[PDB]
């Protein structure tokens, strides 16, 4: 025992408000919104330029057409490093955000995010034992504190674990098992809660290649898989050209340039999106395991001027509709990655300071795809 036990009040198993299976719950969610760069920000909830989460925001998210929110949460910076005890004040703040999301009739997925990297960048044999110990200690606390919420609340054990090979995959399977056991151990509604497990690098191709089995669960039919999606990188995230490749400003049938043609895609088009999603349908969905698509977005390039900009914006919108639509058609639940920014290279579709829509075009694209 590196750390004390935090499974200090285990409760009797409680199935009340927990009647849905993972498949049934996935049936209720078609469009999801990440509260990005907020509860996971290093330095505090407001450290990365977003205000504290308010009811008014969650209300706008609901009223705009989202069924669910994914809330990235940081924990390690709030914990005593000797004991792994998480601040009581932080636990209550997270609980409070969950409560308000569930009061606006949203499903809610809470994780341990990148979190400064303690687990995420350490899917390795040398770190396996210490990280399991912290995974267990944190999840005991988070689950105990959030135990009484009904099936509107789901937990995801990690964010984007960096497992690049079979030996790292084995370590990841260990981290994911530690998460399930920790949560189930607390009892209460946590005996039945739907949990979400992440694939290697949350990458479709690597998941298809390395994923072996789901963790063992004392509960029946209560697990989902998770991947993320930024294909093609050159369009969605790349901000400068490199020796290895050029940025794409434009994407989709009908929105390609004839003037700056080096800025059209050379890969990662519709057929590729289709092919990648079909891998997750076969590995998971077709086997009765839904798949959460926890993170996707193509950033805005507002450093373009004139018809270049207009064309980028059209393709950028279509990209979000196509991903949303083609993911839903295959049993993946799309959660848009929103960082709150309204400036160049950002992904915020709301203006968080005013509780209004900043990017109506991408909002409509998402809803149409939905
Ligand atoms: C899936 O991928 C998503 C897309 O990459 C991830 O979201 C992105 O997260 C990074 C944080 O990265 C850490 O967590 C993820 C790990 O994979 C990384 O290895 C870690 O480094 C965010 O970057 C942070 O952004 C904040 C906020 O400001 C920026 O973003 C908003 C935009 O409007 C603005 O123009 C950007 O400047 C940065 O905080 C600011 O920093 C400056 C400089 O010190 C300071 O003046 C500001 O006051 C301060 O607010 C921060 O330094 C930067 O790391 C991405 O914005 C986010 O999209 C997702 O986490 C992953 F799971």
């Amino acid at each position: 025992g590196l750390y004390p036990s935090y499974n200090t009040s285990p409760a009797a198993p409680d199935s009340t408000g927990m009647q849905s299976t993972a498949v049934q719950l996935a049936g209720k969610i078609r469009l999801g919104w990440n509260i990005g760069n907020t509860m996971e920000a290093i330095g505090g909830e407001t450290a990365w330029g977003n205000p504290m989460v308010s009811n008014e925001l969650l209300k706008l998210v609901k009223d705009s057409g989202f069924d669910a929110v994914r809330i990235p949460v940081a924990w390690d910076q709030y914990a005593n490093q000797e004991s792994a005890e998480i601040s009581a004040a932080w636990l209550n703040r997270v609980k409070q955000v969950v409560q308000m999301a569930i009061d606006n009739e949203l499903y809610v997925l809470i994780n341990i995010h990148w979190d400064g990297g303690w687990l995420e960048n350490n899917i390795t044999p040398a770190k396996k034992d210490e990280n399991n110990a912290k995974q267990k200690a944190f999840w005991e606390q988070i689950a105990t504190h959030l135990r009484d919420f009904d099936e509107h609340l789901l937990f995801a054990g990690t964010n984007a674990p960096n497992a690049e090979n079979a030996e790292q995959m084995d370590v990841l399977n260990s981290y994911l098992q530690t998460f399930v056991d920790a949560v189930r151990s607390t009892g209460g509604k946590n005996a039945y809660r739907v949990l979400v497990l992440q694939g290697p690098v949350t990458d479709i191709e690597k998941t298809n290649e390395l994923w072996t089995h789901m963790p063992a669960d004392t509960a029946t039919d209560r697990l989902m898989a998770e991947v993320h999606f930024y294909t093609p990188y050159n369009f969605a995230l790349m901000r400068q050209d490199e020796s290895w490749g050029k940025q794409f400003y434009y994407w989709g049938e009908g929105f390609l340039s004839t003037t700056d043609t080096e800025r059209n895609p050379t890969w990662g088009e519709e057929a590729t999106i289709d092919q990648l999603f079909d891998l997750m349908k076969t590995k998971f969905v077709d086997q009765g395991i839904p798949v959460v698509l926890g993170e996707f977005s193509a950033m805005r390039r507002t450093n373009l001027t004139g018809d270049a900009l207009t064309l980028h914006l059209a393709g950028r919108a279509y990209y979000h509709k196509y991903v949303t639509q083609q993911a839903l058609a295959r049993g993946l639940l799309p959660f848009y990655w929103d960082n709150g920014g309204n400036d160049n290279f950002s992904s915020g579709i709301f203006n968080r300071q005013q509780n209004t829509v900043f990017d109506q075009q991408v909002l409509d694209a998402l809803l149409e795809g939905a």
